[PDB]
């Protein structure tokens, strides 16, 4: 009665995705698709927390080994039932090397038995500690207690994927031939303009689905998208121009949000090869990035200074305090003169960087802002590239960028998945950090099994990359977000923004 004749949605997504494949995903652009495609054991609702998926049920005695009931109704978009085996075979095939899947390490992460172990092609993928006791019985065996094992199951890498499908081939992605578990099933694409997806039919909760279609448009230029909004085309968009801010408020008060959001905006350094691999050139360039500055003034959609990597509203996290939070940028100016002539750059051998970052009107924004901060300070010049995400995923990894920009956002929702990025055996470590004191304390927190404990080994691995700086933390982040007021059900205050379009529906208007 107050909904729309037409449950059909337009969704902006900031970029083209690299890969509808959960096992070679690595980014929001894809992810944002994947979880209206397929769907875990386990979804979140609105405030994040943990719901039934294809799973009714979890059980654990010490939550090392883990049970899941499946539900006897949940489907492929062929009408082909979803399994504990689907599980088995999609789970192996994340840590399977023959995979190269950019999320492998989060099997190792989850401490499921066996893990690393075959991604470093020790012990076969079988070798895994995971079992299909029957078709609905899944059986998780782990390494070590890890109480939020479960919220790991609402992370696309541990989707499943059908054996049959995957293996018809390279085109199994294709609208038309890929077949996933979700809400929704791909219809069309068109590279760089648009994907669009309607109803799994065989969908168990189907009967709650309410947009029959939703167009996902990925516009890597903020105020082209922005300007399709407020013409009615888009419903809702992913971020917005920052100079446009107080404009919105202003004009469509109600439409726009910055809720703070669980990932951090960063810079990585080289630290293997170029200027970037001494410790003092690293400290100059993250010392004179003047934080504040950034989020009152080149920001100011409610972003706050990224003083340690992990954010704030990470459950679980009580920091330190810095010692840059406390200092001015005056005294952080100079320290970082100092550091940089000891590093042997001045006048006498000026230092000259690269920096790749992926295209956007935000981070070119802020890529000339960090560079003038630079230059003036310390007397810096850098060559800057820009790259489109899918491109960019894979020019950032090869050594290449004496800088690269890039940001995280949580896996779940607890400090280890920011501060393991940056330990030796994850893939996604831009800087190639390899520091065994910094992998050491982050394994013994996880055998820790209090809070407080956790937190005390987080504490020092946060000193350790504050004093190597193989990253430069610069922001937290916000949700910001255009959303027409018709237009309900949008999880706007979940802080890691996962959201299905399966909740969402359009008013009347
Ligand atoms: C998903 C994985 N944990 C991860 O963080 N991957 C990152 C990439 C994660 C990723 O898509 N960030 C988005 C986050 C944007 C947040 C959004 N509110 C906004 O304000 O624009 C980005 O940079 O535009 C990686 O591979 O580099
Ligand atoms: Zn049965
Ligand atoms: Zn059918
Ligand atoms: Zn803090
Ligand atoms: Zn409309």
């Amino acid at each position: 009665t107050v909904l729309a004749e037409k449950q059909e949605l337009v969704r902006h997504i900031k970029d083209e995705p690299a890969s509808l494949d959960p096992a070679k995903a690595v980014g929001l652009p894809e992810i944002q698709v994947i979880r209206d495609l397929f769907e875990g054991l386990v979804n979140q609702n609105e405030k994040g927390e943990i719901v039934p998926g294809v799973a009714t049920q979890w059980k654990s005695n010490d939550n090392r080994i883990w049970t899941f009931t499946l539900r006897d109704n949940a489907k492929w978009a062929d009408g082909t039932p979803v399994t504990a085996q689907d599980f088995v075979y999609s789970w192996q095939r994340l840590v399977d090397p023959k995979t190269l899947s950019p999320f492998a390490w989060f099997a190792a992460l989850a401490g499921i038995n066996n893990a690393q172990a075959i991604i470093d092609g020790k012990a076969t993928p079988d070798q895994l500690g995971v079992t299909a006791v029957d078709a609905h019985t899944l059986k998780i065996q782990l390494d070590k207690p890890l109480p939020w094992f479960v919220n790991l199951t609402a992370n696309f890498a541990f989707f499943p994927v059908q054996k049959a499908n995957v293996e018809s081939g390279k085109e199994w992605t294709k609208p038309g031939n890929l077949i996933g578990n979700g809400a929704y099933v791909l219809k069309e694409r068109v590279v760089n303009e648009k994907l669009v997806v309607v109803p799994n039919t065989h969908y168990w909760d189907n009967a709650k689905t309410v947009l029959q279609k939703v167009t996902f448009l990925p516009i890597n230029q903020e105020s082209a998208a922005t300007k399709r909004y407020l013409a009615g085309d888009i419903d809702i968009t992913e971020s917005f121009p920052k100079n446009m801010y107080q404009k919105l408020l202003k004009d469509i008060p109600g439409q726009v949000y910055t809720p703070p959001q669980l990932g951090t905006y960063y810079y990585a350094f080289n630290t293997q090869k170029g200027p970037t691999a001494d410790q003092r050139v690293r400290l100059a360039l993250s010392m004179t990035i003047d934080r504040r500055l950034m989020t009152e003034k080149v920001l100011g959609t409610g972003e706050k200074p990224a003083w340690h990597f992990t954010p704030d509203v990470t459950a679980g996290f009580t920091p330190e305090p810095s010692p840059f939070e406390q200092m001015s940028q005056e005294e952080l100016n100079a320290q970082a003169k100092t550091l940089l002539s000891a590093a042997g750059y001045g006048p006498q051998k000026p230092l000259k960087l690269t920096l790749l970052y992926n295209t956007s009107e935000n981070h070119q924004k802020i890529a000339i802002a960090v560079a003038s901060m630079w230059k003036k300070n310390l007397g810096v010049d850098v060559k800057l590239q820009n790259q489109e995400w899918k491109t960019y995923i894979d020019s950032r990894n090869t050594g290449n960028f004496d800088v690269i920009r890039a940001s995280w956002v949580g896996d779940y929702n607890e400090p280890s998945t920011f501060l393991t990025l940056l330990t030796s055996t994850h893939s996604g470590n831009i800087s190639r950090f390899n520091n065994p004191a910094y992998d050491k304390v982050l394994a013994q927190a996880s055998t820790e099994n209090t809070v407080k404990a956790r937190n005390a080994d987080y504490n020092a691995a946060e000193k350790i990359l504050m004093e190597q700086a193989p990253i430069a933390p610069i922001y937290q982040y916000t949700n910001g977000r255009l959303i027409k007021p018709w237009l309900k059900g949008y999880p706007i205050n979940n802080p890691e923004d996962v959201a299905y379009s399966r909740t969402m529906y359009i008013v009347k208007h």
